[PDB]
Formats: C-alpha cells, structure tokens, sequence
C-alpha cells in the first residue's frame, strides 16, 4: 500500500537502471592463497560502513580485475545473506572488489552513491528492496528488479549537502567511539598492572 | 621462556583445575526448533563481554538442562574457534548454556571468576592458553591443560576491588557507547527527513 502511494508521489523520480551501472562481484573460494586484491564479503559490510580492516584478500588481476574493481562512490548492496545492507566503498590504497553475493551499482547520473544508500535505507526503499527479495528466511535480490527501484531526484547541491550532514556525524561517532575505547584500554591497563 | 619465569615467580599460586568444575556445553544442530533456553556459541562471545541479546535459543529441558546450566559467574573460554576468547556469564532472566566449543570453568574456590578472565587475557594468560591449544590454524584447547594452567593467588578484597574498577570502567564504555549511537542516529533520522 506505502510503494503505490510512492510511486503515485507525483516526486520527479528516476529508475535505479536509468541512472547507475550495476555488476555483481567476482565469486571467489574461501580455500585461495592470500594477495593484493582485497575482497568484501556480507560480514565486511559493517553498520557504520564497509570493514576494509579485516577484507579477505586474494591475487588475481589484468583485464579481470579492470571489471570488478571498485571505484570510488559505489553502492554495494547485499543480494544474498540474512541482513540487506546497502554501503559506499571508499576508495582504498589498494585495488578492491566484491563478493557475487554483493550487486554493485556505479552512480553515473543525478544520484550520488550516498543519496541512493540514504534512499534504499528508508522505510520505503527496504520496501523497494524487499519486494525484489525472492529468497525464503534468506536474501536473493531481483538483479533486475532492484534496477527498476524508483528513486526521488533532487539537486547534486541539497544531495551533496545532505551527504556532508551524514558523513560530519559519522566521523563525529567513530571520534567519540575510538576516544572511549582508549580510554576503556586504559581502565583495562590499570588492572594488568593491578595483578602485575 | 616467559612461562618458565612466571612458573620460578615464586608467587603463591594455584591450578586452575584445583579451585574450579570444569564442563564443556551442549552440542546442538544448528536446525534445531528455537524455544526458551538460549545457547552461546563463538559468535555470542563479544568483546565487552556475551552478547545475550543475539543467543541462538533452543528448547531442550529436565535435568539435561540442570548439568548444562550456566550460572552466575561462570568463565567461558574458547575451546574451538580462530580467536581464543574469555568471558564472564552473568545470570540472564532465561536459562542459558554454552556451546561444546565453549569450556565452562565454575569458580568455586579462592578465584573470582572475572579474575581468571583478567588472568587468562594477560600476555602470559594467552601464553599458557596458547599451550594448550593443539590446532593448526584454528583452535582445539587441552580440557585438561587447560585446568593445569596455574594462576597467582591474592586476596579476595584485591580480586572484588579490581572487579569493581574494571565493572565501573565497562559501564562507563556503554553509557558513552550509547549516548553516541543515539546521537548518530538522531542525525541519520536529520537525513531521512531531508529527503522526506
């Protein structure tokens, strides 16, 4: 009932497809020698964002890799697992790709990477996704119909606004997160020493 | 070479096996029917401590329950696993029990459950632990070993004291922790009505 009443907005609204390149990731097996290329996987694709920390990596490149490989402003959104979770890759200092269980959509046109993930977050755009989820008790994501996900556009300027507001709060948490955390060693470090 | 110094301490110290009940938890199938008693596995076992609010939950009872039961105290380490994992049970409103990849030590005698944990988490903690895991790559730690690690003996006032400074330091963690979730996602609802 909340999707037809979306789509009958009467919001100047693009399709998914009209705007972004999609590719799902490079499957690779678990039992692969360690390398260069780092791989995110469904449990890489963290809360407050994509755990490049902790990203199995393996070793395979050339003209392969130029057609996986991650760029900058990406929208990883999980095609298969429990959670859908959709995340903006950052560009690291190394060369990155995905799983086959994560779809990656390139923004091309209008919609920035983060608007999209601020969209498909909303109540509406899990309803969006939901109905392109065709798994029982498990995630399976329409490659095709997640495409045709209607999405509101507004200005590059009220979008790359709002991605500031979002991405000033988020580096905002993790200050706070990681001061508590030194400050919660320290506590740990009195009582090392306590039975020293 | 620092286990033989620590053994040449010449500090009063016990076995562990000699003041704790040692029992290793439930084997269960993972497609078993959820019900009320809740099952702790490797991945319930968090870094600030048992993750209760995600326990998988299962419904097996009677006095099986009564040999299996976790009880306020008790220190699950990690027998099986990648990380080697210790952590303090404290008594959930349910009837909970561990894993069979999870060791129970019952504290009973001289030692403070959270002071074995402090123990065991030390340098030489691991290291003593570390020689009782037998698995290449992964871990499979000696029941038996294990309880014949010895762990320096203090005051039960010098234990409840260093508890309380480490329980205090822990409560501080999640009251920052929270406050700064709540205030990010007061900033991610500022987003969500920005694209409203």
């Amino acid at each position: 009932n909340s999707i037809e009443a979306y789509l009958a907005d009467s919001r100047e609204k693009v399709t998914l497809g009209t705007v972004v390149d999609c590719f799902k990731g490079k499957a690779v097996s678990s039992k692969v020698v360690p390398g260069d290329v780092g791989l995110i996987n469904l449990s890489d694709m963290g809360t407050l964002g994509i755990q490049y920390h902790q990203l199995r990596t393996f070793q395979m490149d050339r003209r392969q890799l130029l057609r996986y490989l991650l760029e900058d402003g990406d929208v990883l959104i999980a095609s298969k697992g429990t959670l859908k979770k959709v995340c903006v890759f950052h560009k690291q200092n190394r060369d990155v790709v995905a799983s086959s269980n994560i779809t990656v959509l390139r923004p091309q046109k209008l919609l920035r990477g983060y608007y999209i993930k601020f969209f498909l977050d909303s109540p509406i755009g899990q309803a969006l996704l939901d109905a392109a989820d065709h798994g029982k008790d498990v995630i399976n994501l329409s490659t095709k119909e997640l495409l045709d996900i209607p999405i509101p556009v507004i200005p590059l300027v009220k979008q790359d606004y709002l991605i500031n507001h979002y991405l000033r709060g988020l580096t905002d948490y993790h200050r706070k997160l990681n001061r508590a955390e030194q400050e919660w060693e320290y506590i740990q470090n009195e009582i090392q020493k306590g039975l020293g």
